[PDB]
């Protein structure tokens, strides 16, 4: 009686991709989660009249289970913070490996800036924007802080993955 997605957060260490993990499953803010847990946590949540098991790994180093997920996992959330530049210019890379292990260039993929609390950005949400247009992906900015745009990354995934397969 439930839709399975199976969804992927990839990034740069340090850019929030647990804390925003965290933040969709429990509801707090965490300050310190070991950056060394790589796991797969699930949620249950009704979107668009659907519900729907996400099925998320949460990917920390560099393993058998991070590679089943990259050649298995549906969407991808590729999350930079918006004062680590150089975690926004790593983004090509994850989005690299992607679309290698895809054979494709399209690929259910939500650009995430997180941080969004955080002061005196050095990533714009326009050059955010111009790299989620040339990708042909979303854009979302976040905060797993104050959950600013956390639900929206999510789903929005969800809803780019429907769009590109029957599910
Ligand atoms: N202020 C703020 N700090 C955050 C945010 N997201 C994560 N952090 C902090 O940034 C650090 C790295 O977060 P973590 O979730 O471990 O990063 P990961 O390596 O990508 O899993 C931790 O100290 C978090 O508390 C956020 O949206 N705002
Ligand atoms: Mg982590």
């Amino acid at each position: 009686h439930m839709t399975e997605y199976k969804l992927v957060v990839v990034g740069a260490g340090g850019v929030g991709k647990s804390a925003l993990t965290i933040q969709l499953i429990q509801n707090h803010f965490v300050d310190e989660y070991d950056p060394t847990i790589e796991d797969s946590y699930r949620k249950q949540v009704v979107i668009d009249g659907e519900t729907c098991l996400l099925d998320i790994l949460d990917t920390a180093g560099a393993s058998a289970m991070r590679d089943q997920y990259m050649r298995t996992g549906e969407g991808f959330l590729c999350v930079f913070a918006i004062n680590n530049t150089k975690s926004f210019e790593d983004i090509h890379h994850y989005r690299e490996q992607i679309k290698r292990v895809k054979d494709s260039e399209d690929v259910p993929m939500v650009l995430v800036g997180n941080k969004s609390d955080l002061p005196s950005r050095t990533v714009d949400t326009k050059q955010a924007q111009d790299l989620a247009r040339s990708y042909g992906i979303p854009f979302i900015e976040t905060s797993a802080k104050t959950r600013q745009g956390v639900d929206d990354a999510f789903y929005t995934l969800v809803r780019e993955i429907r769009k590109h397969k029957e599910k």
